[PDB]
DNA sequence: CGGAATGTAGGC
DNA sequence: GCCTACATTCCG
């Protein structure tokens, strides 16, 4: 379920993934990916690769939009 | 981190103070107590829930470990 | 997936 | 306006 975020510049994707077992079962984890594939785990990781070309300060990196 | 024995609880149990390094709150503490096999609580009520009528907690400063 | 570290809603 | 209490992130 690697599908496209509108909210980021084209080519950005959004992937959920569901905690299958232990404390956290049914919660999950939410990853980007740039256009090259880099993997970006939280929203500080995200920010610092992008800097001052995207303004993040409203984006909720959990549902992938602007709030 | 120190774990300190709190007195006021059961033999065995044991408190630690935490400060905040950054964000909003920093500065500010969290405090967190530990059972005799190592279990974290981070709360009055989770700590009531599992101690039961073993302890009175009315009393019991959560913040300082003091019973007031 | 865990859990220290930090965010934050709501009671006061 | 601040703190309690618990929700959630963020990196390992």
């Amino acid at each position: 379920k690697r599908m496209d975020c509108p909210a980021l510049p084209p080519g950005w994707k959004k992937e959920e993934v569901i905690r299958k077992s232990g404390l956290s079962a049914g919660k999950s984890d939410v990853y980007y990916f740039s256009p090259s594939g880099k993997k970006f785990r939280s929203k500080p990781q995200l920010a610092r690769y992008l800097g001052n070309t995207v303004d993040l300060s409203s984006f909720d990196f959990r549902t992938g939009k602007m709030m």
